[PDB]
């Protein structure tokens, strides 16, 4: 009866959320050890959103320009003792290590990969959901005003990978932000100006996983004997709004558990892209690229 | 238009593992009380036709083991067992110091709650579901997930409303409310049981279309309207649920300035077909977004 949008348990990340106020601006921050991360446009005045001088605002700030507050669970007094800038991010040093700092890394997500988001307002976690990083380096989330600094992450074993900190909503209801190295996803600009996003594409490898998920659940009308090579598919994909397909051991696993080759689904996808002939697949009349091979392997097992 | 769970940090602090003999599953530790499915007691021999009263009579307090694997690790001593419907209510020696402010309420079809899926007493995933009119949920559960808890938060109060018990013939799921009753009156026995044919959640299709109007999709909206009571009667034969208005529904009718009755006329129109057109990229009726979702996400 299909998968669900599964996100990781947010408790590790909840204990890390704080409010950062600078001047007129209030937004969320991520407190790990003696560091609080937050978008650097917390420095920007309300008048100069269109094109800020970020280097002039940082020279203009002091440790006393920033307040940090922890409201949820174990509360604390947090005093900023250093400030620095890293791409589109601020790196605030505070005088207290977070006593609930999880094991963590900073790795950038590539398009098609999924991750959990905790949506916070004024330092208060309010909801969690999962997104996939689209090929145009945007995500389809739920972000209202005040959600900036909200964090995206995945967890593997004991280690959380922080991959995303929320910065802006584009003209469509589409969102984007930074990785924790400071770069913005998509090389968008942290300035209120017109930025036109490239076209969204189908994440071919996640389409295949979803098709495998249908096959494991008894829905296999789309499977035929015919096949399309990875190389033919990747040529057709260039000309049809599809990402290039790179196989992984998670896909291979589904190929094995099912008896249906990757190439059969590559051919299937070329057919289904045109239309479903009025039939459904796992309750959809469209292709589904928002579940990964890892999602399918973990939820149907 | 996204599916959003509550932050699960509060519930994670109450998850525990409960072992009775060879069977293990998840419990919910609150105060001195640990709730879990009673079928922890059922040996594999009795899975098809379990006598729980007999199984219960056979248990001492020492037949049960409660382990806390996450947070402040510990072993709790079981000092009391009782059965409450399809749930086991054990009494332990230590009161959970992270016991949140909680209530126990039964959710009604169409209502959305958050599920914390756990395995061996360890949370592994969170998701949201709406309770279906056949009193099932379209979840994602595997072996060992029994005891995983669904809940809503009204401000600071956690309302525990679901404890997972079983997968049906379809990949569809049910469990117990914390009064101990099973949703859909399904039985805690390993026998093929029959879901009632599902219906659409009428109050949630309305909300879905109030989101469309809010997000520039008013094609279906006609000045033609149908009463609640007439739709209701129609709904009982076209597999739709009974519409019960709410405050949140009224706000989606206030600031889009559309009347509820118009949508209830549309939905009888679009149940036959969409005329080929699409609402928010969909060819069919959507019933798993609630008025509170729409209100919260399109403020
Ligand atoms: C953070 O708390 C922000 C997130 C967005 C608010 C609503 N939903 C969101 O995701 N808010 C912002 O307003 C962001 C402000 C800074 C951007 C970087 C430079 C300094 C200002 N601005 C926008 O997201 C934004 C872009 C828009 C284009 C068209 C209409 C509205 C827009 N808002
Ligand atoms: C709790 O730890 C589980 C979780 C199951 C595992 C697979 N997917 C789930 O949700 N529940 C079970 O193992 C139950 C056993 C209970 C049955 C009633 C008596 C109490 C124990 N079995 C099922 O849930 C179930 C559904 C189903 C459909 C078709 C064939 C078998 C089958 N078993």
């Amino acid at each position: 009866s299909g998968l669900v949008k599964m996100s990781h348990p947010s408790g590790d990340v909840e204990a890390c959320m704080v409010q950062v106020t600078c001047g007129s601006m209030t937004l969320n921050g991520l407190w790990l050890d003696n560091t609080v991360w937050c978008p650097r446009h917390v420095m920007c005045p309300a008048d100069q959103l269109s094109d800020p001088n970020y280097d002039a605002l940082l020279i203009s700030m002091t440790n006393h320009s920033f307040s940090v507050q922890k409201h949820i669970g174990a509360p604390a007094n947090l005093r900023v003792v250093g400030h620095a800038m890293q791409g589109t991010l601020l790196k605030l040093t505070v005088d207290v290590a977070n006593p609930s700092t999880p094991a963590y890394t900073f790795t950038t997500v590539k398009p098609g990969a999924a991750f959990s988001v905790l949506a916070c307002y004024n330092g208060r976690p309010t909801g969690t959901f999962t997104v996939v990083m689209r090929p145009n380096y945007t995500i389809k989330g739920s972000f209202l005003c005040g959600s900036c600094g909200s964090v995206g992450y995945t967890k593997e074993g004991s280690v959380i990978n922080f991959c995303y900190m929320h910065q802006m909503e584009l003209a469509n209801g589409t969102h984007t932000g930074s990785a924790f190295d400071g770069t913005m996803y998509g090389a968008f600009m942290d300035k209120q100006v017109h930025q036109v996003q490239l076209t969204d594409k189908y994440c071919s490898v996640n389409v295949v996983a979803w098709l495998y998920a249908a096959i494991l659940n008894g829905c296999a009308w789309f499977v035929k004997p015919n096949r399309t090579s990875v190389v033919s598919f990747n040529e057709w994909a260039l000309a049809n709004q599809f990402t290039e397909f790179v196989g992984t051991q998670s896909v291979d696993m589904l190929a094995v558990k099912t008896g249906v080759a990757i190439e059969q689904l590559l051919y299937a996808i070329q057919q289904l892209y045109t239309g479903f002939q009025g039939k459904q697949i796992l309750g959809s009349t469209m292709l589904e690229d928002e579940f990964t091979p890892e999602d399918v392997n973990m939820q149907i097992m």
